[PDB]
């Protein structure tokens, strides 16, 4: 079901190494809907290459546009299992401190802030 369940540790590590080689300015991001979630739709895909210069505030805007949300749908983005302290941080910095050991950056979204 989940990304980690679909691919082996070995496969996830190698895929991150291929993105390093072919798309060196990109952050490899896994974005998954909360398993509880009722209101928001699922994304068309799981794996995203995010320009390393955009901050978390712009990634939230990007994802809200990709889900085709409207002005008054709530949207909450967890990173590496927890709330973001700040949305102003560049994803390059966020990546260095929050990356998984497989080298992906894992995110989960919901309409409730209480996941
Ligand atoms: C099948 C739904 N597709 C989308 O909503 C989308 C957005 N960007 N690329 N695809
Ligand atoms: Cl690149």
């Amino acid at each position: 079901k989940t990304f980690k369940q679909r691919r082996t540790f070995e496969q996830r590590v190698e895929d991150v190494r291929l993105i390093r080689e072919q798309h060196p300015t990109k952050i490899p991001v896994i974005i998954e809907r909360y398993k509880g979630e009722k209101q928001l739709p699922v994304l068309d895909k799981t794996k995203f290459l995010v320009p390393d210069h955009v901050n978390m505030s712009e990634l939230i805007k990007i994802i809200r546009r990709r889900l085709q949300l409207n002005a008054n749908q709530a949207f909450f983005l967890l990173v590496n299992g927890h709330s973001m302290v700040s949305v102003s941080t560049p994803i390059s910095e966020v990546y260095e401190s929050e990356k998984d050991e497989d080298g992906f950056l894992y995110m989960v979204y919901a309409s409730q802030e209480t996941f």
